[PDB]
């Protein structure tokens, strides 16, 4: 069995090494997709220090879909951008993670992560019904609050839970 | 009397020249855009051989959307991919295609081309069924299965049909 | 009281200095971010000449939507293109712009600036019902008619108004 | 009937557009070139909305300058930067603006615009004196003062009159 | 067996991808190479989707004449320009495509596809005659006349033959 | 009537422009193309200051022969190097040069230039000979002797005519 | 009080930070800036170890003449070529540093650094009149002869005068 | 004996070949310059083919101006820009071209080549008197009328005259 | 005695220190050029260490054929490609070395070195009777098999001859 | 209290936030820096979102080694190579992470991180104990056995120890 | 069985080809690497002609040290400069060949290759001495003079012995 | 007739290069230059070629002999010498040019420390100074002095190169 993971524009992408690597006890193959804006919050190479495929469309602009798609039982949003979450619901797929979500919504689980002003959103919430009612999961983000280094400020946010709770949400 | 063909990113644009071959039967003009994604799929100086215009956002920034509908009387999406579709019937024009398609819906007219599983996604539904409410021609794209050299395996499609029947449609 | 104006791409943006100087009278800050498409129709450092911060997210990335939204009283968007209204309303927030307008829909008021067709597509319209149950402000622009000198023709548009009436709806 | 409008490399060039719609108002083409410092103050894609050609010497680096000064019954320098004043009056001619002015003194109507300490300095005093001896039409602009946004002074300077008074001027 | 497809700078070219699958009907590989001018004719990745390998000399400037003409039972020239028919019959190489014709006459055919006025130059007549004398096989090209969209002018020709007969005649 | 001069890589290239003079007299338009040698002797900028059209494959790759060549009453190569005659002697053309003068030998006039060594190479003659044979006209030049100023020697050489023999001799 | 050093193109400019070192002694700030011609010889970090701003047009274009002017109590330029003299006394400000001296006669010294034939070329004795007469301090360089490694040879120069000199004389 | 020709930025530069080659009959070396606005018309390679030594400011930044004029007993100015006679009469030098000149009048010979417009404007006249006052030779330059290619129309020039006629006047 | 070495696209290029160590005991000079497509078997650097010039096209495009030519007494082609052994028999010259050796056939000795296959070709084996029928001396190159560890198969080519026959040939 | 914490060259760099924000707990300010090696391990603007200060060599060349040193009241190597910990012990230091270590070894503590023959190294082992002979404080790493998801092979290490063990030793 | 070349900055690089072909008839694959300054030295594809890997640290930069030295049975340095002998006898790694050698002592195998200084430095020696005890194996090179091209004089040197004394010493 | 190489370290006083350039002059035929790497970033080689003969630039020239180098000149010194630069020579690591220079003419080399005291003082750059004298360097004995900073703003301690002259006096 093999799981993709798909990696959107958050800080939190910063920890996905430690997700490869519970996954892979599990897991033949778990592979890792970043949206065009998430490139720049990771690394390439040191994501392939632990994951099997790095899907670059930058590199590889061609890279098929259908094909990723097929080859994985599991494809998770983990973090997954309020941006992301609200294409997704739309059928909007402009970029490669994009498109290979829109594939597979019965493959599809995504991890909430975003501060809370845009997780309470009108349309977030709807969105997120939306897929609910399309077949996709959704983990049930609890409300987190802590402080931000980056702007010296108490931030509340939905956030993307331990590695260990995804393995059992999949 | 003037035709658009709008590409998107699907390999059936690299057929794009028979359609224009074919609707300079029919039209005076013959022009071309794709899409930012779709750029790839083609050669420009190749398409040039055959329309009479190939608008190039890249090259030229301040196409204006409003003059380019205005002077065609009917616009088609050929192959239209799920993405684009899906921003269409949403209102997204982050591209001059897009911007140009949202400018003239009354003379819209969208073949869709994308896999079965893409299709058939509730989201691409519903919003196929807007489109229509609103007034644009969908193409009764009808569904193949064929042997798809570039993976190895059967791919189920709507597919963008034979020139002629385009003739026919608009 | 610091107000952020949000331009799009649309040849009204060249105007902006104008609505900086006459906000200036009234609130302490005013600052200034573009869409991406809208980078090429303004001049970054005529805009700081007046503004006091003009936010560019492809000279820094990382600047954060949260504590930008959360230094601002009132974030108006002017010109605003059918684009932007239209991916507000859908949650979409794929440039910087975009995730601030989204983390903030309380403090927002939008001024349309579209050709008619636009601003007439059933989808704008709907949306921009959408934004306003949402709590958005819209102003309540009128079409006009005036001669284009870049078409040499009459256009039928909704506008931008004055500054003095921008102070007054905000 | 022809008219030049000559922008020098002044904040004040970024208000072109509305000379250009008056202009437009009374002459049949109105053509715009830059000064090499003044293009950085300015977008030639938005002067293009509004003026017939944009005269652009690093794109075309052999545009000739008796053609372009033959083409144009009124020439006009606004804003005029001390520099390209002091310039003109000496003949010195290092860019095609320069070079299409000293071509032209006949032709030539200058408004100046700069700072008064500037406009005070005894040699542009000499240099306009020279150049109204030779014929050339200088408006007889006055000093204001007013709130600079830019430095948080107030600043004294002969700014360019507005576009009625430029038509009523040349 | 595995047959080589080597393209030319003919606009013909763009219709390789249907000779490509009538050949992997019969041929276990069906390979691909362009001469440096026919690269601007073509996009390799969209080849890539039907052929097994494009040989590209840019990217890969060490690939070896002799390995590639070994692996191939056959290999064809088509479309077959004077230039590369010319530059053949007098054993020139100064690219990887003819220099692989270079090593392997006893396989090659070659489809000539040009302008009337250039297959009847004489020259080409007579290097037509002693490539056939050395057991180069040469498709016997009919002459046609057809209306071009590009010159909006009647062109004649001889042309690359229906893939069907490709097959037959190797 | 129209004339095309070929220009190839020689020191002889730079006195093109008193050629354009001369043939202005006679011929409706006078056009102008270099070989990819000939290039870094000339300069497009000044050529077009005299000629009508300069046709350079680098701006455009897709110039078409056929078109330029039918465009064309007569075409001369002045000055015309070994390496161009030899290769036009072979129907080689790797260049647009080469390839629109190998589809009208009919209307090819030849004016050599080069070393004596060069112009007495065996197979240089004998290409001489095969050209006058198929139809085109190499200017009987003749052999001078000039003390030559980057070497500091006395060079042998067959050069071009002045500008009135090669009006006489087309 | 703050003092402003201009460097024009010389070699002297190597020796400004025992300028710089010296004016620190009695002036607040010591800042720094080149004309166009003198940044090929000063190293711009190297001069930030010892004065407070170093002025980089080239990196920030849109620095303000007027505000740095005002800034300063005495500006003084040194070494001061013969190109920059003669510019100032006619009023040419095509660069930032020539722009603040133009504002600022009555704040300005010039340290005259040149060879002697430039210094005694009687259009530059003319301009140091001029300088003089509109109120500008120049101090009476001496004419000094010594070898100079470069040419090998003794050379005649007025040249900038020791540290202690300068700080006497402003 | 050597002389140095310095080239600006006029079409006649093109001809400066046959100015070399006649003062190499009287003159031991003959070396060239340009001005940066002279670049454009001139081929250096082509320039190194005739002249001794070609002076490249941009090559070689630092080139003495002292040593370069101490090298030759004359420096001509052919073709002399409007432009660089009234820098010459100004004492600008803001390239090396110009620096030169500044340090050698008695050594310089100017040959005026212009439209008659520039020739005629009161600044040209007079800074040619000044110069002539200065000890400078300027060449009794013939109003000539011809029509010019490039524009279609007939224009009144004063021109450099004739190689020998150059040779008799230095 | 000076002495040329012409490297082609051959890896047995990279001996061509032990030719040039061993020439240089019987020749004043022993300098070195390369092909084209022989450049990227080379190390420019490397030669230099061994070879007196080696003469780059691309670093000096006017490096002059005739003057090179002339320098030398002897020049060899080794290791002698199939392609440049072509152009040379047809007098094709489209690069130096080709250029160099079309002047001097009295002076050229060839050293073969290809697959048998391309040797075998009919068309080379008449180009290099030809070019003994002009007086260029072939060595007599013997075919030898031998396991080319690039491959991992044995393979038949003539090869270039040892230093020492180099030596006793020319 | 500011502690620097420096990054080499490991791929449990990827961990330095988890230390940063350990380290924000005790300490006023955390910075950091990486050796030239350690660049690629790391994203510089994910550290921003930690870290007070980030020192970049290639963006700021002239970062002062004793300044940043005598800012900083611990200096620690986390992970330390053996390359960086050989090279401080020898008094290496040709980057600006080495520099400040050799300034401040009364600082300094290292956190060896590396496979274990290289820790083994004979003079890795004499170097470690010269650092501590000098005052510097080596954390006693213990050795540590695991599967490496990048070799597929378990692998030996001493390692960076956890975040409160870093805290407890500095 | 297989053996690393590790080839350093030395002009006896050029040879490693014969090493190489020795080596692989005794080892199953050999590999090589370059040091960063040795990688000037060499032609990398020339390389892949012969050997099985070349690791290449500047297109591949996380190539690991450990993986690649556990793949190989000897590791030779050959040839080997002062430099890396001074170097790994340190414990310095700063690049990916001294990192591997650092890790695998026991496996190693010195063939020094330098100026007699340079072997005779005290330095260089003590170094040798130290790496024998450390259990590397550094072969017992003699001093030999041999004249030198590249300086025209007769040099001391050690040098790296025939490729039979290599595969006899590992 | 005799020529010395000044080999340049990264440090502000590599600003002072022409001054002792101009009167190495005085004494030796060719004074030529050479930079560290790092050292290339403080200075302007063209500005030194208007005082200097011979600017050696391993950018430019990748494959310049350090031998040869070497060998044409009787006297090598390194002015400013970086602590960096002394460890390195020390030990025998020669990564570029200027240090491959060092390494091949240790009984030609004279070196003119440079740097704050605290590095002076490290003892891994005292032991190799000491080494450096053992085998034959010779190291200028280097005056200590606290002077401001304009960069700092502050009161430093370094090691400093000397006067132009004492340069001559020890070569
Ligand atoms: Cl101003
Ligand atoms: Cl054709
Ligand atoms: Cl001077
Ligand atoms: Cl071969
Ligand atoms: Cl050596
Ligand atoms: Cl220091």
């Amino acid at each position: 069995e093999n799981v993709l993971i798909c990696l959107c524009g958050s800080v939190n992408s910063i920890n996905i090494s430690h997700y490869i690597i519970e996954l892979k006890s599990k897991f033949d193959e778990v592979n890792v997709i970043a949206s065009t804006n998430g490139r720049k919050f990771i690394n390439g190479e040191i994501l392939k220090q632990f994951c099997d495929n790095y899907y670059d469309e930058f590199e590889d602009p061609f890279l098929n879909h259908v094909d990723i798609a097929n080859k994985h039982d599991k494809i998770i949003i983990l973090p997954a951008t309020s941006n992301t979450i609200n294409k997704i619901a739309n059928g909007i797929c402009d970029n490669l993670l994009l498109t290979i979500c829109h594939t597979a919504f019965e493959k599809l689980s995504i991890f909430p992560n975003m501060n809370l002003r845009m997780w309470e959103n009108p349309v977030t919430q709807n969105n997120i019904r939306l897929l609910k009612d399309y077949g996709v999961s959704i983990y049930p983000a609890n409300i987190s609050e802590s402080y931000e280094l980056a702007s010296k400020t108490f931030k509340k946010n939905v956030v993307a839970p331990e590695p260990y709770k995804v393995l059992e949400f999949i």
